[PDB]
């Protein structure tokens, strides 16, 4: 402490607004504000929270859906339990991406391209095909449950529909993904310093089709359902309709964050409010197959 | 892009040991470099991961503990349940301290006391009698344990003994870190920029006594439990063993990690392996109480 300066006693002395001088590539002398950068620090301090979230709740959830489902034997368990270490697998990766030389300060204010190294644009790269295979999986997921539960005689022409309409939006959501991870991929190489491609984020909404679609089969499910069992001299339910309605075993609340999430603007959170409803999609999924899977009208 | 320099033309220029010029309460005219920059936003990005996983695994472990215990009037059982409340509130308020104007970088470069607004140094206040009511539930499900172990007549003169260096123990741990938070808390309220105390950490010294202690005293058990069911003409366990040794059915684990916690210097990791350490201890807690309840040489 060699002198204080008049700044140490004035109230109405604001910090923030106070000006960093830098060197950029358009040379020296170039000028940012501390709430600029720390805006530029508040968005990766945001964005950990929520992968730690989803690499803490998978991890602890594939332990569990190993002690505690008896039949381990079927393709739909073997699907979700995939899908939940795609996402430790993608979690993991986002980890090791955020805290190198591609997600710094330094790199942000300072536009060098010296200091991008060889293997950080492939751990940029390795994340955009987990991606794509936690969608494949989900969208299979979807797919197998979808085919169990018309098995039955009663109505044997409208699944074969609802199997053609679930089947031909899973693989155009994994094409999309595909196709945008290597057009976003053969850019990045080509130049580390480049606008990453986007297309009306035609896949999200895509995912979102699916997921709404799901949630809609299954309500109709349960609709049909009560006009089978009051026909029949059998009970009907009391207060298990508000668990296969708000329980997520219809995936409603998944349902519900996606169609807010792509028809808000960027500025009231479109990033935040997609991470959080892949993970309860993912995580809903194990509930969804316990009502596709039971039988309409058993004691 | 007015012009670009020749820096852009240089294959051995190193961003990162540039200059930041900046204002600070010694005047105008501070410097700094880069990778100091990076090395102050490293640490809040690497301590808001630890604090989203413990969110995320005690939100999800609490709903799998009531689903799936079915005597839920038992004192540990409250306890146990209660623990992860206080993991998920603190949480909570670590999120909300993270993003405020007191772990900024604002703050850190320039040390103005005009920055911090009353309310922000509540919310600091707050955490530090949340971790108090934390470690509080953990000592007294930990006496609730041994509490349990000894209740037969074989030995009615050891467990008087064990309860007696396990009670002491536990108000010795929550009347050292209610000391430091009064003590630091004083100190913060008094003036914003001042160093906080520390006592040779001597309240993470007593938490880990306290659950190597519960490590011994389980051990200890085990190996009793041996030699009373050879004795008497009962079968003794084959691949048992590994569960009640390795499966955290001992608290081994998170006493081995607060003993290569406590005993490397601050540079290896001293504030990261003891974050985890007490996540595992938590989380680890409903296991060792079925072991220390269970029967010693039932069927
Ligand atoms: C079902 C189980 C696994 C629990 C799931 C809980 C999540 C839905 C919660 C827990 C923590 C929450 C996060 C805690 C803190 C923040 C920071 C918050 O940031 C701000 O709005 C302030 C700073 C800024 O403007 O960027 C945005 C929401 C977010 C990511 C939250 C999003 C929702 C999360 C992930
Ligand atoms: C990629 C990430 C998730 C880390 C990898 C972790 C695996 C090495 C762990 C996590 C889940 C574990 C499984 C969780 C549950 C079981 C069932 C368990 O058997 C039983 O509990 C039933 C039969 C019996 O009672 O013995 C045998 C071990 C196993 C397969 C575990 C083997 C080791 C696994 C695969
Ligand atoms: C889901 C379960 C199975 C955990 C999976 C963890 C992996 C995603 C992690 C664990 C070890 C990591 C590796 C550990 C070390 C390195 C070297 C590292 O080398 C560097 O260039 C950076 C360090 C340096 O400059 O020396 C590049 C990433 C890589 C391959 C890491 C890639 C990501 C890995 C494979
Ligand atoms: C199911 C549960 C028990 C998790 C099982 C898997 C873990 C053993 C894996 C999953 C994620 C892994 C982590 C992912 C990323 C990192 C960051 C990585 O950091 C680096 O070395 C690069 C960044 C840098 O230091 O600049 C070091 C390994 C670590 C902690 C990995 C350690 C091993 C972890 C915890
Ligand atoms: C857990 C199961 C599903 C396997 C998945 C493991 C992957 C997460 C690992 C295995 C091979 C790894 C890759 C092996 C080699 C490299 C090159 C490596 O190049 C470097 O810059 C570091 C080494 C060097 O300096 O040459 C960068 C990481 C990368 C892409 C690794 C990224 C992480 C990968 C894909
Ligand atoms: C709305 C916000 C504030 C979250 C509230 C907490 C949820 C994460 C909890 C509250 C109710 C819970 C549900 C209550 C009951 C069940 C039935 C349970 O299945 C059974 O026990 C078998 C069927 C039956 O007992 O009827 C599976 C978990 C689930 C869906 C629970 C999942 C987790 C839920 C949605
Ligand atoms: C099944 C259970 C776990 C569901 C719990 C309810 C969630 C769906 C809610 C509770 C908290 C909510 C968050 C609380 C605060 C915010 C900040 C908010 O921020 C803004 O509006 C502007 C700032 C910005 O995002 O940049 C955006 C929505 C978000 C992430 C909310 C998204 C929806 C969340 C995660
Ligand atoms: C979006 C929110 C609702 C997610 C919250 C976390 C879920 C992924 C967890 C929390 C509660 C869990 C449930 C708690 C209890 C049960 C009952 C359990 O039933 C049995 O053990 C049946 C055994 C037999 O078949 O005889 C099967 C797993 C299940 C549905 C669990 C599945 C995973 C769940 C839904
Ligand atoms: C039992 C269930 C709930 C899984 C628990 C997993 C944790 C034990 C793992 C998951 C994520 C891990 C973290 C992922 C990344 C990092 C960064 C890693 O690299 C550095 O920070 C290096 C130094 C630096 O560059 O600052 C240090 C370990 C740490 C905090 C890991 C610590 C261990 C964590 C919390
Ligand atoms: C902010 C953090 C602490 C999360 C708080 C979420 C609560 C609103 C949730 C989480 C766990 C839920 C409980 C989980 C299990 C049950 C048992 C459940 O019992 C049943 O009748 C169904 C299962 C059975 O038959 O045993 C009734 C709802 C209840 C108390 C749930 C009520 C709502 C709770 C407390
Ligand atoms: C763990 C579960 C059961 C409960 C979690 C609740 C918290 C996440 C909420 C409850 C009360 C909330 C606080 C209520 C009021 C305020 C004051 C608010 O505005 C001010 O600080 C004053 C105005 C100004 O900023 O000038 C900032 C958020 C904060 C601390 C809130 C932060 C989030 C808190 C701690
Ligand atoms: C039902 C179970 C899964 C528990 C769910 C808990 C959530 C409802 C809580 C826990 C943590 C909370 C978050 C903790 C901290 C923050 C930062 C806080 O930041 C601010 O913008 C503060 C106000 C301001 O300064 O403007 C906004 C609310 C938020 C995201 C909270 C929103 C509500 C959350 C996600
Ligand atoms: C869920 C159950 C266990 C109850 C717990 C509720 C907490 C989440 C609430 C109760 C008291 C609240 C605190 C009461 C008072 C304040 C002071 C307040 O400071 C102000 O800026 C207020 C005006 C001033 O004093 O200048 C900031 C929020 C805070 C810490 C509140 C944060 C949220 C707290 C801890
Ligand atoms: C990161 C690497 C080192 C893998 C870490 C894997 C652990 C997180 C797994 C592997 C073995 C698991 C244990 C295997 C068996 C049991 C017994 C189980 O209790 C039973 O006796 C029930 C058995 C059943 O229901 O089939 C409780 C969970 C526990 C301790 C498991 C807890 C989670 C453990 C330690
Ligand atoms: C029982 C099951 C849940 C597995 C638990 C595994 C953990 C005990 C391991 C796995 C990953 C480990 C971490 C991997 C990497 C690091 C970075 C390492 O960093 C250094 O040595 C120097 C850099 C720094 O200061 O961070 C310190 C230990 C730590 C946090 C390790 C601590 C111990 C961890 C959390
Ligand atoms: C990294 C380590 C510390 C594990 C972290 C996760 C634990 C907190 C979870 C994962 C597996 C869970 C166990 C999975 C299965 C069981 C058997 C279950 O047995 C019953 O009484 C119900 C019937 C049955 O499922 O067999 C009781 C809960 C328990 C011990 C669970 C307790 C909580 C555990 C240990
Ligand atoms: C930062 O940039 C401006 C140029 O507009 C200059 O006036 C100023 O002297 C520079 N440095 C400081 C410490 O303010
Ligand atoms: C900084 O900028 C001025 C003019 O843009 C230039 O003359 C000078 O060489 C640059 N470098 C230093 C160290 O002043
Ligand atoms: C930053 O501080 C040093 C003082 O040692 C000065 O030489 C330099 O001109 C300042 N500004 C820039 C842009 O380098
Ligand atoms: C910056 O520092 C010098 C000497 O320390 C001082 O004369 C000057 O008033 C300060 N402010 C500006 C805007 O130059």
């Amino acid at each position: 402490a060699p002198s204080l300066s008049n700044l140490f006693y004035d109230p109405t002395y604001n910090p923030g607004q106070s000006t960093i001088n830098y060197t950029s590539i358009y040379g020296n002398g170039s000028t940012i504000t501390f709430d600029e950068l720390q805006g530029l620090v508040n968005s990766t301090v945001t964005q950990a929270i929520m992968f730690g979230v989803r690499c803490g709740a998978a991890a602890l959830t594939l332990i569990v859906m190993w002690m505690t489902s008896r039949s381990r034997k079927t393709p739909i368990f073997i699907i979700n339990q995939v899908s939940l270490f795609l996402i430790i697998l993608h979690s993991a990766l986002y980890f090791k991406y955020l805290l190198s030389n591609y997600s710094s300060v330094t790199y942000a204010l300072t536009g060098f391209p010296q200091f991008i190294s060889r293997g950080d644009v492939h751990v940029y790269g390795a994340t955009n095909i987990i991606q794509v295979l936690l969608v494949a999986s989900i969208e299979t997921s979807l797919v197998f449950q979808i085919k169990v539960i018309f098995t039955g005689d009663n109505f044997k022409r409208i699944g074969l529909m609802l199997t053609s309409i679930s089947f031909t939006l899973g693989i155009a959501t994994v094409t999309m993904y595909f196709v945008s991870a290597v057009k976003g991929m053969i850019v990045t190489y080509n130049d580390v310093s480049a606008t990453q491609d986007k297309y009306f984020n035609a896949s999200t909404i895509l995912l979102a089709s699916s997921i709404n679609f799901m949630s809609f089969v299954l309500v109709v499910k349960l609709i049909l359902a009560i006009r089978s069992r009051r026909f029949l001299g059998l009970k009907q339910f009391d207060s298990f309709h508000i668990l296969l309605i708000m329980s997520c075993q219809s995936l409603l609340v998944p349902s519900i964050i996606f169609i807010l999430a792509y028809s808000l603007k960027p500025n009231q959170g479109t990033d935040v409010l997609t991470t959080v409803a892949t993970l309860l999609a993912v995580l809903s999924l194990p509930l969804s197959s316990m009502w596709a899977t039971a039988a309409n009208n058993a004691s």
